[PDB]
C-alpha cells in the first residue's frame, strides 16, 4: 500500500505514528510542518459541488430532441408572423408566442426541481464540524481553528460533544474511560469504548479499530488526545463520498424509451418532409413565369410548424408528472415515502429485494424464551434443566415453565446464579413510560431482553406485587445489584465474542478473598473457555460428553423451528488479583476470561413481523426473489428464512447461502454465480453490499436493497431502488429512492405493488396520447400530400395535445388495476410499449383520424348547405384561385380561409379522441366486457373536455385565437357520422387481437 497519509494507523503503535509524521506529542506539529502538510495533502474538507449555474440550468432545457424541434417550430412560426401581408396582428404572432410560452414554462419547471433537489453527496458535509481543536509548536495552550486547516499528523484535541473532525488514531485517553457514538456510519447508536493499544491487523474493519476516531463521529463521553491519520476524501467518511461520486445511476425504462421515442420521432418528421417534397416535385415541370413561389414556399413552411406540433406529445410529461404525483402521495399513506417521481416505475419492475433481517423482516423486540441448567453430572449420565419464559414484550409480566408448568426459579440454585450473571453482566435497564403507558428499553435491545427475564424469574422471591409501576421496572435487578458490587466490566469484542464484569461482595471492607468475574457471550467461544460446570450450589470438571450435550442443545435452539440467539453464562470463581489485570489492554480480556464455570444459557427470540410471512409469498407469487441479510451465524440465518418462508422447510440450501467469509474466499467468478441463486446472506462484510448489487444487476436484475447508515449509502445509490428506514440517517434516506416510515418488509413489497398499478394506467394514457399525435401527423400529410387547405393549425393543435387530451389521459391513470397484478412476473424493462399488432392497430386508427379530419373539412368546402360548391380539382389547386380567377370562378378566395371547415376538423379530431380514451380503458377487452363506467373519472374529464370546447367555440375572444366557428346541428350530426364509428374500428382489432393472437 502506497497511496497518501498515515496507511494502516490502527495496525501501528503511537511511537510508530508520531514518528512516521515526525510530530511530537507534548509541542506538536511545527508551522513549518504545517504549510508542508497542507500543501502534500490538502484541506481536511469534502470536495466542493459542481455549482450548476442558472445559465446552464436554462440550457439543458433546451438539450432534449423533441424541444428542440418545437423551438426550430418556433422560430418558422416567429419569421411566418412576420412577413406577411395583411393587418390582423392580433391572430399573427398568437402561436409562436405560445410554442414560446410552453417552451418557458418547461423551462421554468426544470429550474424549480433543481433548485429543490438534495444531492447525498452534500448530505455528507454536515458530519464535518467547523472547528477542530489542535495542539501546535507556536503556542502552550490549545487553540481551535477550522477544521478544513487540520493536518495529517496534527495533534488533535475531543472532548464529549466534540464531533470527531478527521480519522484520528488515539494516543493518549486523558479521562478515565473514552466513549464514541459511531451511529452515523453503522446503526447501532450504542457508544463504543475506546483504547490507545493498536490492533493488530492491517485490513481490520472499522467495527474493530477500537483505538481510531472516525471523521463525523461525536465523542459520547470523556476526552482523549490523538494524532491526525487521515484527511479529506482519504477519512472513512470520505472514502464513502469518491464512493458516491463514482457511481452512475441510470435512466428508468420508460425515460429511455422516451428518449428513444424522441429519436425516431425526430427521424421520421424529416422523413415525411422529404416525402412531401416528392410527392410535389411536379412543381419543377411548372413554368417560372407565373405563380406566387413566395406563397409556395410559406405554405411548406407552414405545414413543417405544423407536422412539428402533429407529432409532439406536449400534454405527456405533464400526465406523468400528475399521475406518479399522485401515485407518491398514495403510497404515502402505505407507509412508502417515494423522494423520486420516475423511480415508481423501476419499484414495479423490482426482481430482487435485499432486505436487512432485524427491525425490518423482524420487529428488533428482543425476548428470553427458553434458558437450560445443569441438573446433575454423575459421569457419562448427565441431565439439564430446560425451561421457558411467557411474554413476548420487555413488560416483567409472564413466569417460568419446566414442562409446561410454572415453577419458582428461586427453588433453583443454577437458575440464582443465572439472574445474578443476567442483572449485573449488563449495561441496559428498563423504564415505564407512563405517556405511552409501556414499558421501553434503555440500551441495546439483547441485554434488555436479560432485564426483562430477572424481573419474571425473581428468585429471591422479592415482594414485587406491592410496588408501584415504574418501581416494577427495575425490581429484582436492583436486589441483586446490593448483593454484589462491580468494580469494573470487561467490554464486548468481536475478537472473543463476550463481556464481563468484575464484581466484590457488599458487606467486606477488611478482606481480599471473595471476588467474582460473570461472563457473558457467545456460547462457542464461552464454553471453550469453561474447565468447570456449576451444578446448583457445586462444581464439578467439564469433560467431553456433557460439554456435547451442552453444544447439542444450543445446536437444536438456533438451527431449530425456534430461531433462538443463545448467550452462555459463566462465572469466574477464582478471578485474577485485582492489581494483576491491566483495563487498558482489551486483548487481555479473553485472557481474564478463562478457567470460567458454565452456569447456562439463555434463548432471545427476535420474532419477525407479522406480515413477513405473506409478504414473503408475494414476492413468490409475483417472481421477485428476497435475499436476507443479516447478522445470525450462518445456521440460524437459514433456520430464520426457513421460518419467514424464504427458503423451503426442507429444500437444500448448501449453495443458496454464504457467510462474509465465505463469499470473500470465492473467485470472482463463483462470486458472480452465487448471487444469482443465494437468497441469505449472514456475516456480511461492508463492502459485500455494493459488491451484491453489481453481481445481481450483471444478470440485468432490478434490485432494490435496505440500508440506514452512511456505510450503506454507496449500495443504496448503486441500486436501482435504494430503501432507506424511516429511522435511518438523513445521508441514507438522500441516498435512497424510497424510505420505509415504519421500517417494515411488507411496506416494501406494497409499494412494488402500487408501482405495477400505476405503469400499467401510465402505459394507457401514454399509448393513448401518442396514438392521438399519429393520427395528427397522418392529417398533416394528407392535406399536404394532396394539396388541400390547411385543416388544423398548431394553436389548435396544442389546445388538444394540452387540455382537450390532458383530462381523458389523467383520467386514465386511475384505471382499476387487474386482480392477478402480483400473480405474474416483473416486467421486463426492454418490453416496448407499442408493438406488434398493438403497433398495427393505431396504424390504423391513426389513418383512420388523418382521413376522419381531413376528409371532415374537406367535406364542408364541397358536400355542405353552409359551404361553397367547390369541388376535388380546385379544392387542390386553392393557391392559385387570386390569380388563375376564370379556372376557379364562384365566390371569394378567402373562403379557403373560413374557420367552419377547421372547426369541423377539429371537431371530429375531439370527438375521436374522446372515445378513443374509452377504448384505452383495456388493451384487448371489449367495451362491452369492460364498460365505459368503470371508470367514473374518465367520463367526468371527457364531460369536462367537450365543455371546454364549447368554451372556444362561443366565448368571443377564443374563436377568434383558434380561428374557430360555432357549428350547427346538422354539421355537429356529421362530426358523430365521421368520429363515432372509430370504435367499431378498434373493438374489431380488439376481436381479432382476442381470438387469433393469444396462445
Ligand atoms: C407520432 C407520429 C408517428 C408518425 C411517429 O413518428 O411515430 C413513430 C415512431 C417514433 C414509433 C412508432 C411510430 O411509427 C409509425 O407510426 C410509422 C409511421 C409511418 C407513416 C408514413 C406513411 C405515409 C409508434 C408511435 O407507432 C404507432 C404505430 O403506434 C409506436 C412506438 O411508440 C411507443 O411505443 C411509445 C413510446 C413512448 C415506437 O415504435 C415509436 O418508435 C419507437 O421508439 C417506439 C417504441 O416508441
Ligand atoms: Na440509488
Amino acid at each position: 500500500d502506497n497511496a497518501i497519509a498515515m496507511e494502516a494507523a490502527h495496525s501501528k503503535s503511537t511511537e510508530e505514528c508520531l514518528a512516521y509524521f515526525g510530530v511530537s506529542e507534548t509541542t506538536g506539529l511545527t508551522p513549518d510542518q504545517v504549510k508542508r502538510h497542507l500543501e502534500k495533502y490538502g484541506h481536511n474538507e469534502l470536495p466542493a459541488e459542481e455549482g450548476k449555474s442558472l445559465w446552464e440550468l436554462v440550457i439543458e432545457q433546451f438539450e432534449d430532441l423533441l424541444v428542440r424541434i418545437l423551438l426550430l417550430a418556433a422560430c418558422i412560426s416567429f419569421v411566418l408572423a412576420w412577413f406577411e401581408e395583411g393587418e390582423e396582428t392580433i391572430t399573427a404572432f398568437v402561436e409562436p408566442f405560445v410554442i414560446l410560452l410552453i417552451l418557458i414554462a418547461n423551462a421554468i419547471v426544470g429550474v424549480w426541481q433543481e433548485r429543490n433537489a438534495e444531492n447525498a453527496i452534500e448530505a455528507l458535509k454536515e458530519y464535518e464540524p467547523e472547528m477542530g481543536k489542535v495542539y501546535r509548536a507556536d503556542r502552550k495552550s490549545v487553540q481551535r481553528i477550522k477544521a478544513r486547516d487540520i493536518v495529517p499528523g496534527d495533534i488533535v484535541e475531543v472532548a464529549v460533544g466534540d464531533k470527531v473532525p478527521a480519522d484520528i488514531r488515539i494516543l493518549s485517553i486523558k479521562s478515565t474511560t473514552l466513549r464514541v457514538d459511531q451511529s452515523i456510519l453503522t446503526g447501532e447508536s450504542v457508544s463504543v469504548i475506546k483504547h490507545t493499544e493498536p490492533v493488530p491487523d492491517p485490513r481490520a474493519v472499522n467495527q474493530d479499530k477500537k483505538n481510531m476516531l472516525f471523521s463525523g463521529t461525536n465523542i459520547a463521553a470523556g476526552k482523549a488526545l490523538g494524532i491526525v491519520a487521515t484527511t479529506g476524501v482519504s477519512t472513512e467518511i470520505g472514502k464513502i463520498r469518491d464512493q458516491m461520486a463514482a457511481t452512475e445511476q441510470d435512466k428508468t425504462p420508460l425515460q429511455q424509451k422516451l428518449d428513444e421515442f424522441g429519436e425516431q420521432l425526430s427521424k421520421v418528421i424529416s422523413l415525411i418532409c422529404v416525402a412531401v417534397w416528392l410527392i410535389n416535385i411536379g412543381h419543377f415541370n411548372d413554368p417560372v413565369h407565373g405563380g406566387s413561389w413566395i406563397r409556395g414556399a410559406i405554405y411548406y413552411f407552414k405545414i413543417a410548424v405544423a407536422l412539428a406540433v402533429a407529432a409532439i406529445p406536449a400534454g405527456l410529461p405533464a400526465v406523468i408528472t400528475t399521475c406518479l404525483a399522485l401515485g407518491t402521495r398514495r403510497m404515502a399513506k402505505k407507509n412508502a415515502i417515494v423522494r423520486s417521481l420516475p423511480s415508481v416505475e423501476t419499484l414495479g419492475c423490482t426482481s430482487v429485494i435485499c432486505s436487512d433481517k432485524t427491525g425490518t423482516l423482524t420487529t428488533n423486540q428482543m425476548s428470553v424464551c427458553k434458558m437450560f441448567i445443569i441438573d446433575k453430572v454423575d459421569g457419562d449420565f448427565c441431565s439439564l434443566n430446560e425451561f421457558s419464559i411467557t411474554g413476548s414484550t420487555y413488560a416483567p409480566e409472564g413466569e417460568v415453565l419446566k414442562n409446561d408448568k410454572p415453577i419458582r426459579s428461586g427453588q433453583f440454585d443454577g437458575l440464582v446464579e443465572l439472574a445474578t450473571i443476567c442483572a449485573l453482566c449488563n449495561d441496559s435497564s428498563l423504564d415505564f413510560n407512563e405517556t405511552k403507558g409501556v414499558y421501553e428499553k434503555v440500551g441495546e435491545a439483547t441485554e434488555t431482553a436479560l432485564t426483562t427475564l430477572v424481573e419474571k424469574m425473581n428468585v429471591f422471591n422479592t415482594e414485587v406485587r406491592n410496588l408501584s409501576k415504574v418501581e416494577r421496572a427495575n425490581a429484582c435487578n436492583s436486589v441483586i445489584r446490593q448483593l454484589m458490587k462491580k468494580e469494573f466490566t470487561l467490554e464486548f469484542s468481536r475478537d472473543r465474542k463476550s463481556m464481563s464484569v468484575y464484581c466484590s461482595p457488599a458487606k467486606s471492607s477488611r478482606a481480599a478473598v471473595g471476588n467474582k468475574m460473570f461472563v457473558k457471550g457467545a456460547p462457542e467461544g464461552v464454553i471453550d473457555r469453561c474447565n468447570y460446570v456449576r451444578v446448583g450450589t457445586t462444581r464439578v470438571p467439564m469433560t467431553g460428553p456433557v460439554k456435547e450435550k451442552i453444544l447439542s442443545v444450543i445446536k437444536e435452539w438456533g438451527t431449530g423451528r425456534d430461531t433462538l440467539r443463545c448467550l452462555a453464562l459463566a462465572t469466574r470463581d477464582t478471578p485474577p488479583k485485582r492489581e494483576e489485570m491491566v483495563l487498558d489492554d482489551s486483548s487481555r480480556f479473553m485472557e481474564y476470561e478463562t478457567d470460567l464455570t458454565f452456569v447456562g444459557v439463555v434463548g432471545m427470540l427476535d420474532p419477525p413481523r407479522k406480515e413477513v410471512m405473506g409478504s414473503i409469498q408475494l414476492c413468490r407469487d409475483a417472481g421477485i426473489r428476497v435475499i436476507m441479510i443479516t447478522g445470525d451465524n450462518k445456521g440460524t440465518a437459514i433456520a430464520i428464512c426457513r421460518r419467514i418462508g424464504i427458503f423451503g422447510e426442507n429444500e437444500e440450501v448448501a449453495d443458496r447461502a454464504y457467510t462474509g467469509r465465505e463469499f470473500d474466499d470465492l473467485p470472482l467468478a463463483e462470486q458472480r454465480e452465487a448471487c444469482r441463486r443465494a437468497c441469505c446472506f449472514a456475516r456480511v462484510e461492508p463492502s459485500h453490499k455494493s459488491k451484491i448489487v453489481e453481481y445481481l444487476q450483471s444478470y440485468d436484475e432490478i434490485t432494490a436493497m435496505t440500508g440506514d447508515g452512511v456505510n450503506d449509502a454507496p449500495a443504496l445509490k448503486k441500486a436501482e431502488i435504494g430503501i432507506a428506514m424511516g429511522s435511518g440517517t438523513a445521508v441514507a434516506k438522500t441516498a435512497s429512492e424510497m424510505v420505509l416510515a415504519d421500517d417494515n418488509f411488507s411496506t416494501i413489497v406494497a409499494a412494488v405493488e402500487e408501482g405495477r398499478a400505476i405503469y400499467n394506467n401510465m402505459k394507457q394514457f401514454i399509448r393513448y396520447l401518442i396514438s392521438s399525435n399519429v393520427g395528427e401527423v397522418v392529417c398533416i400529410f394528407l392535406t399536404a400530400a394532396l394539396g388541400l387547405p390547411e385543416a388544423l393549425i398548431p394553436v389548435q393543435l396544442l389546445w388538444v395535445n394540452l387540455v382537450t387530451d390532458g383530462l381523458p389521459a389523467t383520467a386514465l391513470g386511475f384505471n382499476p388495476p387487474d386482480l392477478d397484478i402480483m400473480d405474474r412476473p416483473p416486467r421486463s424493462p426492454k418490453e416496448p410499449l407499442i408493438s406488434g399488432w398493438l403497433f398495427f392497430r393505431y396504424m390504423a386508427i391513426g389513418g383512420y383520424v388523418g382521413a376522419a379530419t381531413v376528409g371532415a373539412a374537406a367535406w364542408w368546402f364541397m358536400y355542405a348547405e353552409d359551404g361553397p360548391g367547390v369541388t376535388y380539382h380546385q379544392l387542390t389547386h386553392f393557391m392559385q384561385c387570386t390569380e388563375d380567377h376564370p379556372h376557379f370562378e364562384g365566390l371569394d378566395c378567402e373562403i379557403f380561409e373560413a374557420p367552419e371547415p377547421m372547426t369541423m376538423a377539429l371537431s371530429v379530431l375531439v370527438t375521436i379522441e374522446m372515445c378513443n380514451a374509452l377504448n384505452s380503458l383495456s388493451e384487448n377487452q371489449s367495451l362491452m366486457r369492460m364498460p365505459p363506467w368503470v371508470n367514473i373519472w374518465l367520463l367526468g374529464s371527457i364531460c369536462l373536455s367537450m365543455s371546454l370546447h364549447f368554451l372556444i367555440l362561443y366565448v368571443d375572444p377564443l374563436p377568434m385565437i383558434f380561428k374557430l366557428k360555432a357549428l350547427d346541428l346538422t354539421q355537429w350530426l356529421m362530426v358523430l357520422k365521421i368520429s363515432l364509428p372509430v370504435i367499431g374500428l378498434d373493438e374489431i382489432l380488439k376481436f381479432i387481437a382476442r381470438n387469433y393472437l393469444e396462445g
